């Protein structure tokens, strides 16, 4: 039985476009989904998309025989500097499958043993920073988690030290990367982008792209010249051959992969740690259980690879933070052919869907009535979760290549944080979620009291 799709309020000839004229568009779309339900049409001059929020429909959207990854306008704007790297390439572009085949073994769970020592290097810098704070001082949580995640991907990725724990001002590459990401996201709600009023934006955008290309191209050239085999992603990309084509990646594509990894490993990854610590300080019984596990498992001055794998409750804490506030909160699909979604919604070839991940993760038919409660134990029996209910890393062959890397990093540093410190929500922090490329708890601060356990 073919059904008419709900649609939020319109603004005459602008249709729904002004609803995304807001600094919190994901949260705005979540409130629309609360009102309209599992699917709604969103129209703007010259475009239509459909926002999905239910496991019932998203399980069908996740069928790779019917739907492929679409580049959202967000991704198309980011492609001006991430090029045909893995994140901003179409599945049908030669460089997508070549890079996928070359890089997948470098990102496997087994590959994490090789990155572990470098991850420990940066995690120990974070612990030392907090051990060295004076009594009257607090922690700026997203700021420090971003120092950790950026430095970890730079060191593990390219053997490059951003030295974020030695700085107040971002590294110049990061200044340019953040300003380019801001400009990409600002262009989403910029009417009349060719207005000469935006000439200075365009000049600054080009300058920022040049900064990024110059440093990354120089790192690649320097590595090729030295012949150093540093067993990092860059070594793996210079040496690796796609089994299918038999070709390696070219230097330009390697640059795009590095820029892509640095984007993803910045606030997108540090957001998970920031939300996890937010939920732990707001749920003291959960924090106590996580801290008990950290003390029981992390018996050595430095965590081992196997000990991080042992932090099962810490893993469930991270999955429960990804459930409520997934930090890459949407992805886009297109219909490969004419098809009917959920027996009710006919789609034509090319028709676009958006998956609103935070709303999927609040589907009471999956999670039950308590969907707003932070309860890591809901991940104790993962075989009981229906297909495609939990999608913080996207879908299928276009799922996050960084999933094992991100969860290993996050589990290691959260375990060390819980072993080494007691935490205080000293301001009774009121959650304020800032939306950029990603989501973060803006202004989240805590005090950490050392347990005085040596490293
Ligand atoms: C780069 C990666 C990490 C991101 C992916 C994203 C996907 C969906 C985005 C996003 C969350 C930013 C806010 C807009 C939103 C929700 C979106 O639906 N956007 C649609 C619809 C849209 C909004 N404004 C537009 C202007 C023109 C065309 C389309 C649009 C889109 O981008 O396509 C955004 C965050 C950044």
């Amino acid at each position: 039985t073919i059904k008419e799709m709900p649609q939020p309020k319109t603004f005459g000839e602008l249709k729904n476009l002004p609803l995304l004229n807001t600094d919190k568009p994901v949260q705005a779309l979540m409130k629309i989904a609360d009102e309209l339900g599992e699917i709604f049409k969103f129209e703007a001059p010259g475009r239509v998309t459909r926002y999905l929020s239910s496991q019932r429909l998203i399980k069908e959207a996740c069928d790779e025989s019917r739907f492929d990854k679409n580049l959202s306008q967000a991704l198309k704007f980011v492609r001006d500097f991430a090029g045909d790297g893995l994140f901003t390439s179409w599945t049908h572009e030669k460089n997508w499958k070549k890079a996928h085949n070359i890089l997948l073994p470098s990102f496997s769970q087994q590959a994490m043993k090789g990155y572990h020592a470098m991850m420990v290097d940066i995690a120990v810098q974070l612990v030392q920073k907090w051990e060295r704070l004076n009594a009257d001082e607090h922690i700026e949580v997203p700021e420090d988690m971003t120092r950790l995640t950026l430095d970890t991907i730079g060191l593990c990725g390219f053997n490059y030290r951003f030295n974020s724990f030695y700085r107040d001002q971002p590294h110049p590459f990061i200044t340019s990367m953040v300003r380019a990401l801001d400009e990409a996201m600002n262009k989403l709600q910029r009417a009349n982008p060719d207005d000469p009023a935006y000439d200075e934006n365009k000049r600054q955008f080009q300058e920022d792209i040049k900064v990024m290309n110059d440093l990354v191209d120089k790192i690649i050239a320097d590595r090729k010249a030295s012949g150093e085999q540093s067993d990092d992603l860059l070594t793996h990309m210079l040496n690796g051959k796609d089994p299918e084509t038999g070709e390696p990646l070219d230097d330009e594509n390697i640059r795009y992969q590095i820029i892509t990894f640095l984007i993803a490993g910045h606030e997108t990854t540090s957001g998970l740690l920031s939300f996890a610590l937010y939920f732990l300080v707001k749920n003291p019984h959960v924090l106590q259980k996580a801290a008990e596990e950290a003390a029981r498992v992390l018996v050595d001055p430095v965590p081992s690879y196997k000990q991080v794998k042992q932090l099962k409750y810490v893993g469930m804490v991270l999955n429960e933070a990804l459930r409520l506030w997934p930090t890459a909160p949407a992805f886009s699909l297109y219909a490969k052919e004419d098809t009917v979604l959920g027996g009710e919604y006919p789609l034509e070839k090319g028709d676009e869907l958006m998956v609103l991940i935070p709303q999927l993760h609040r589907d009471k038919t999956i999670w039950g009535d308590d969907v707003e409660e932070f309860r890591p134990e809901r991940f104790e029996n993962p075989s009981a979760i229906p297909q495609h209910a939990f999608k913080p890393f996207g879908n299928g062959q276009r799922a996050c290549i960084g999933q094992q890397f991100a969860l290993h990093e996050a589990t290691l540093v959260l375990g060390m944080m819980l072993k080494h410190f007691d935490f205080e929500d000293h301001t009774n922090y009121e959650l304020d979620i800032k939306e950029t490329l990603t989501l973060k708890p803006e202004g989240f601060v805590v005090k950490a009291k050392s347990k005085k356990i040596p490293l």
